[PDB]
């Protein structure tokens, strides 16, 4: 798939998974309105997802049944595509 074995920002959707959607154990494909019981909580996770990816999924696209393999290979797709010239993309990127 369109994943890097070390995802520095799917490290980090798999913690806040499991923090946000209120679930113990969050594995890497769990459908998060599915293990939420608070289901709610899934626009907080998507509110979560600016400020430490630097990309937004709202909730109703999230709750499709993204997981932290899914939203996270959006993220580094983002990380992918031109990131702030101070080396921040690791994938140079051919336009």
């Amino acid at each position: 798939g369109p994943m890097l074995m070390n995802s520095p920002l799917r490290t980090t959707v798999l913690d806040l998974a499991r923090t946000t959607l209120g679930s113990a154990d969050l594995t890497a494909h769990e459908p998060l309105a599915d293990r939420c019981e608070h289901p709610a909580l899934l626009d907080d996770l998507a509110t979560t997802l600016t400020a430490v990816f630097a990309v937004e999924i709202t909730g109703a696209d999230l709750a499709a049944g993204a997981t932290v393999a899914d939203v996270a290979a959006r993220m580094d797709d983002r990380r992918d595509a031109p990131r702030i010239p101070e080396l921040r993309a690791g994938l140079a990127p051919r336009d």
